């Protein structure tokens, strides 16, 4: 209900999907709202072409309320950082020297399992990793694992993270490693990952960019949307996490 339009209701938990990933961007700034908007602007537009309730019109700015959540339009016509959006976001900032969200938005759809929301978590001192996550929903029967590899790519295109975890919330506890990150539905990692050294993974999408592949998206599940409540699913990720982890492949969240 408030889980996309309220700004703490990203730390609740919720039945939907998730994709977070974990970048170090030197150059990025917590007061670079106009970046963080652009960069998320490049992430719902992959989810428009999948869904028209995606469209770039819908989002908004999260709010204290679901008043103040559906006043300001995250972006223009044209899809960039809209000013209204970039005039609240520095207002909220002022004084405030610590955030845990920056630019958070959502669609603008209350309806149950049709809303999203995304949002940045930018360290200023650089030390800890920079962040990125967004909700989509349950997956239904017709939520192919090539959309999801099409969003994964885009978000990978975006901020060229060090690791992207996509899953259903409640993975995280089905996991073999909780130090470590999950494969869940899928798992990218910025290195060129092989049949040969995961032989279990259903899928290997390479991600290229700049003349080369910069990294692997890996998929356990490829017939069916991934269910935490379906133990074979979860067993398939167990089994290639194990692998990932055996061969050196699979960095400590602490590590990052």
């Amino acid at each position: 209900d408030k889980i996309h339009h309220h700004h703490h209701h990203e730390n609740l938990y919720f039945q939907g999907m998730e994709i977070k990933a974990m970048f170090r961007d030197v150059s990025l700034s917590s007061r670079n709202f106009s970046e963080m908007l652009s960069r998320e602007s490049k992430v719902v537009a992959a989810l428009a072409a999948k869904s028209p309730l995606m469209a770039h019109a819908n989002w908004r700015l999260k709010g204290n309320s679901l008043e103040e959540a559906t006043l300001y339009p995250a972006f223009d016509a044209d899809g960039s950082p809209s000013t209204p959006a970039l005039a609240v976001l520095n207002e909220e900032q002022r004084g405030k020297k610590h955030s845990a969200s920056h630019a958070a938005i959502w669609n603008g759809n209350t309806r149950p399992n049709e809303g999203a929301s995304m949002s940045c978590h930018v360290s200023d001192e650089k030390v800890l990793p920079d962040r990125f996550s967004t909700r989509l929903g349950v997956p239904d029967c017709y939520a192919k694992s090539q959309d999801l590899a099409d969003v994964v790519t885009t978000i990978v295109a975006a901020f060229n993270p060090l690791v992207v975890e996509a899953s259903p919330e409640g993975y995280f506890d089905k996991q073999v490693f909780d130090d470590k990150p999950g494969v869940g539905w899928m798992l990218y990692l910025p290195k060129v990952i092989t049949q040969q050294q995961v032989p279990e993974a259903r899928a290997l999408i390479p991600v290229s960019a700049k003349g080369k592949q910069t990294g692997t998206i890996i998929v356990s599940v490829t017939d069916a949307p991934f269910s935490v409540d379906n133990p074979e699913h979860v067993a398939i990720a167990n089994r290639i996490e194990i692998r990932l982890v055996d061969q050196d492949l699979l960095p400590a969240y602490v590590d990052i």
